[PDB]
């Protein structure tokens, strides 16, 4: 591991705090602007629909990626919410109301015992089973983030080979000649301190580099800044051009 404390900058200088941890899978090295804040454990938040779709599929409570998850009828806040989803744009759009759902179909015991095969955090659900994610007791750290999601690309994760390649077929965020990146947005704002999430990979030619970022959200306007500072690092360490 080696700290960089120069990646500070891209922090300050939207008057924020954070970290992003990369991770280099050909080399095993990691690098982060501050190891004590990659090591502290915040509420997933809706980086916890990554897990949340494995148990879900590998259960059979989602059949596939086009099963449709029809909107119950009640008119929320975001309009994307508002309409039917399948697994592809409930993880595009953070569709909070089909992953509840999940959840409840999901039910306590199994997905307590699946996030301890996952080694997924702090592997505690206390709370209500349908929000534990966002006001309950479950807590992950950036580096813990990154074990977990590299597990996630190997297929080494205690769930079906084909749940896995779903879910990271629905991570799929962007995708050019020259990298693609599977990812997922997280933003807890139930518990203090309110923070954004961007966690990751970004698949090169030749190499892997994981990434898992979070930096404080006081408010919704700062959400770009999860996907911006993270891609001036990438950018700073020539990941991507
Ligand atoms: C119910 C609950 O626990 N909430 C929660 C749970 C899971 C995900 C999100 C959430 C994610 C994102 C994201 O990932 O980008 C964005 C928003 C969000 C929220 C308010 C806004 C206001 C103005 C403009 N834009 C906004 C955007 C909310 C919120
Ligand atoms: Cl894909």
């Amino acid at each position: 591991w080696q700290e960089n404390k120069s990646w500070n900058a891209h922090f300050t200088e939207h008057k924020s705090q954070g970290v992003v941890v990369l991770w280099n899978e050909n080399k095993q090295q990691g690098f982060t602007n501050n190891l004590k804040r990659a090591n502290q454990a915040f509420l997933p938040a809706s980086t916890f629909k990554i897990p949340n779709s494995l148990i879900a599929l590998d259960l059979g409570v989602v059949k596939d990626e086009h099963q449709v998850f029809k909107w119950d009828g009640q008119t929320r806040d975001i309009a994307t919410w508002n309409r039917d989803h399948n697994l592809i744009t409930a993880m595009k759009y953070s569709v909070v109301p089909v992953y509840q759902e999940f959840a409840r179909q999901i039910g306590e015991a199994r997905m307590s015992k699946m996030l301890h095969a996952f080694d997924y955090g702090n592997e505690d659900i206390s709370g209500n089973v349908d929000s534990f994610w966002l006001d309950g007791g479950i807590r992950i750290s950036a580096t813990e983030q990154i074990s977990f999601l590299r597990k996630l690309y190997h297929n080494k994760l205690h769930v079906s080979e084909r749940s896995q390649r779903i879910v990271k077929q629905a991570m799929l965020t962007e995708a050019n000649g020259d990298y693609i990146i599977r990812a997922k947005t997280g933003y807890s704002t139930r518990i203090e301190p309110k923070i954004g999430w961007w966690v990751g990979w970004v698949e090169l030619d030749d190499n892997v580099w994981f990434f898992a970022m979070n930096m404080d959200m006081p408010t919704s306007d700062g959400l770009g800044l999860r996907q911006a500072i993270t891609k001036e690092v990438l950018k700073q360490e020539k990941i991507i051009p």
